[PDB]
């Protein structure tokens, strides 16, 4: 069977109850992780060393807060207390894990079932070809030996319209946060980077990237989590939004393929 579970944010407790819910079996089963594996909850280190361990049968994409967890290890971000990522951070496996962490996707594609999936979706500016390209060149710098230059560069809002003659800085910051921090598209699919509201409370005219038709979601599902207002909700045909806030209160949202059923695991919190 296919899983795919929404954001973890170091829910480890909920993710094992869940998994242990749906019987996952690897070997007969896998398993997708929209990622955010790690802050706010209190398990970042035991959900790495867990989704680390399962190998081939996990599917993981990384998300924004994992790209900061690698920004605070690496030195060039500041460890925020409420992120909660010492534990993680001081373990003696840091480097191990941390370092399998860099290797992991932005993008995961599944073409025996037409599934797509990134932490916060595919922007509707790009075509499957160039996603795939973008993808690629984002994992080529973090999986590097000089991976702390690309974690520098990669914050920033500018340049928010994606065109194939964007170079350097600003084509690795625009696809850093398309496929990590996506939610608001403008008419033309130009990115927002302020608006972190559900749709109905958003500002005109902005709209969910998700409502302007765009290449990939005509031809795939897309399976997504990241954007926790929209509540998992919402969403056109085809589109998956998991993340249902776990780490918040929320609760962490299981989707099996086969059947398109869905499993729930209430916070601890
Ligand atoms: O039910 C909710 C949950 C969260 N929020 C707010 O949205 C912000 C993003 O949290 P979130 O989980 O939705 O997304 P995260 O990726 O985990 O964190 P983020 O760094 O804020 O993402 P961006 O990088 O800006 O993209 C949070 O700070 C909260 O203030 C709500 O209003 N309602
Ligand atoms: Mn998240
Ligand atoms: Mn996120």
């Amino acid at each position: 069977a296919t899983y795919l579970i929404g954001d973890v944010h170091g829910c480890y407790d909920e993710l094992i109850a869940l998994l242990h819910k749906v019987e996952f079996t690897p070997g007969k089963d896998t398993l997708w992780l929209t990622g955010d594996l790690v802050a706010r909850g209190p398990g970042s280190l035991d959900v790495l060393r867990y989704v680390k361990s399962l190998g081939d049968s996990v599917r993981l994409v990384l998300g924004n807060h994992d790209l900061h967890l690698l920004a605070v290890f690496a030195g060039i971000s500041r460890n925020k207390p409420k992120d909660r990522l010492t534990p993680l951070l001081e373990a003696p496996d840091a480097d191990e894990l941390l370092n399998w962490l860099r290797r992991q996707p932005l993008l995961q594609i599944d073409e025996e079932k037409k599934l797509v999936m990134a932490h916060a979706g595919i922007t509707p500016q790009w075509d499957l070809q160039t996603a795939k390209e973008c993808a690629r060149d984002v994992e080529a710098v973090l999986s590097s030996d000089s991976y702390p230059f690309f974690l520098d560069a990669m914050y920033g809002d500018m340049p928010n319209n994606w065109s194939p003659e964007l170079r350097g800085l600003g084509r690795l910051r625009f696809i850093t946060n398309a496929f990590t921090r996506m939610r608001f598209c403008f008419p033309n699919g130009q990115l927002d980077m302020y608006s972190k509201e559900s749709p109905e409370e958003a500002p005109a005219p902005l709209k969910p990237w998700f409502a302007i038709p765009g290449p990939v979601a005509e031809e795939y599902s897309i399976a997504f989590g990241h954007w926790a207002s929209l509540e998992g909700k919402g969403t056109p045909e085809g589109i998956y939004a998991l993340d249902t806030g776990c780490c918040w209160g929320g609760t962490l949202t299981c989707l099996r393929w086969e059947d398109k059923q869905y499993f729930v695991q209430p916070s601890n919190r």
